[PDB]
């Protein structure tokens, strides 16, 4: 029993992190096969970030201007290209620890593990979710750029995030591994505002099912509700509207606990209106939305990986 | 910026997990050099656990009764011994991925990362703390026994915990790598009660310093207090008493934020008496005590490992 905010094992990702240095800027890179991926603002200076012309800046750089370093192994750049907001540095040596990887662009509400790195060296791992406003509430310092987010499907590593910048508000924004930003953000030092951050309702419901599995059942009430009447209350408290696809995903959790999804929605509706009365659920005084229904099933069944 | 419950990278530990099977019982083992460590109750059946005589049970076992499996590599046991509550299965092949390791027995209040495993395969990683009652609030299912807890000091892995059993109350108990249980627990299926679980005060203070670093300063008040008057209030709410050694550890955090330790204690005293007024600190509606002062300095400075 028990429930923890659990991250994936980072072993297969640690062997892919390298140190990228262009001039004076140094950040992290992802070494897969004979290609190194890194944020393109590594070619910028402290003064270029206010309004960078990346095309003009990249012209003044050649293959010998970039220095990729894998611990103590010195790599050599053969070709360089700019795919959207990431650089593709083609090197001579293929990474012998390249796992079965895959590039994926996740949707808001999904979760992934972040391997925070500095100077190409792993520092820590934590789990987080893509907020509805396409930001993440992570833990990043200067030099952590190039750190990647990922999921693991048995023997396959699914890279889905690369850290690019910290907003003036304290939240974090990045791209997929093809260089496309999550959200309307651009990689320049300017005031950029994120949208309203709402609560992932389908995740909260999965979290309540995990609570029933682990013994916390005080929030189970006598009432039921309709899908429209729940969304009417949910939108008042800035919650994502629940769809029929969300009910289908929660099917297995409903069958294991014997509690209908609409009955669980009625319990959540009463919690949103009356609060938590100073009590806790799974050791938390707030409603958590960083657990997808698949995360709950995975932790409550013991799913392993390669 | 940002603050997350961060675990250590698990790469160096993943390569040491093996599957141990004695008869019908199968759990996880730790393969370091040519020795495999695992809980000794792997030699028991479902009926032996009520009152096992491990010495008599181990006599009826030989070296060919244990089956250690490292993924797809079949190992062979040459000698077996029982050190307290763990088995030392001496094998023929030395683990080629054995890192610079070290066995340590942590004190209550310290934190470590847990690599939850099933059938010798890693499942997930999370950070937790040794409670004052020598239990941990983890996430373990059946078959997770043998999973280890660890810290990383640059290039050295410090193993400090091996999971042995789940109490009827839902909390978890285990041993160090020498087989000595943390707490007064014994490895048999009987009603065992843990002591009163108190709050690690020195950890809460370090967490409040992390909050000031990240912008949350609403809890900073006008008052100060004495070390005796704070402990008088702390013991009322089941908090660990603060010592002078705790003040010395919080020294660097005091110098970085410019806030005296006793001034931070006065803010905590008012929070314990008046509550949090429905507000949050670092996104939490409760006081967290699973961050040591070293954890805060590590995450707020960017400490990397090998
Ligand atoms: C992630 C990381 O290492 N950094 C975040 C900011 N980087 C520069 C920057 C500033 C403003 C906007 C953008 Cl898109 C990027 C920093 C890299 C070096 C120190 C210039 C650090
Ligand atoms: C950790 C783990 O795999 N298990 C916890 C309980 N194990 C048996 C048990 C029961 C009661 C007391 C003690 Cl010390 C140990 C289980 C191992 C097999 C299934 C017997 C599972």
């Amino acid at each position: 029993s028990g429930f923890r905010k659990m991250a994936f094992p980072s072993g297969k990702v640690e062997g892919c992190m390298v140190q990228v240095t262009c001039g004076t800027t140094t950040l992290n890179g992802l070494w897969l096969d004979d290609v190194v991926y890194c944020p393109r603002h590594v070619i910028c200076t402290s003064e270029d970030m206010l309004n960078p012309n990346y095309e003009d800046l990249l012209i003044r750089k050649s293959n010998h201007n970039f220095l990729v370093q894998a611990g103590n192994v010195q790599l050599r750049v053969i070709g360089h290209s700019m795919q959207n907001c990431v650089l593709k540095l083609k090197v001579d040596t293929a990474n012998p620890k390249t796992p079965k990887y895959k590039f994926v662009r996740i949707q808001p509400g999904q979760t992934f593990s972040v391997l925070a790195c500095y100077n190409g060296s792993p520092s820590g791992v934590y789990q987080c979710a893509m907020r509805p406003n396409f930001t993440i509430k992570g833990s990043f310092l200067n030099g952590s750029c190039g750190s990647v987010g990922f999921n693991i499907d048995y023997d396959c590593v699914s890279f889905c995030y690369m850290h690019h910048m910290e907003l003036p508000t304290g939240v974090h924004a990045g791209t997929d591994l093809e260089g496309n930003f999550y959200g309307p953000f651009v990689d320049r030092q300017t005031a950029q505002a994120a949208g309203t951050d709402t609560t992932i309702t389908v995740n909260v419901l999965a979290w309540l099912y995990a609570a029933v599995i682990n013994g916390d059942r005080w929030f189970l009430n006598r009432f039921t509700t309709t899908l429209n009447d729940f969304n009417l209350v949910a939108m008042k408290y800035n919650y994502e509207p629940l769809t029929q696809d969300h009910v289908d995903i929660l099917g297995p959790l409903s069958a294991q606990t014997g509690i209908a999804v609409l009955d669980m929605c009625a319990s959540l509706k009463e919690l949103l209106q009356n609060g938590m009365n100073g009590r806790t659920i799974l050791g938390s005084a707030l409603l958590e939305d960083e657990f997808t229904p698949f995360d709950v099933v995975r932790q409550c069944s013991g799913v392993t990986f390669q």
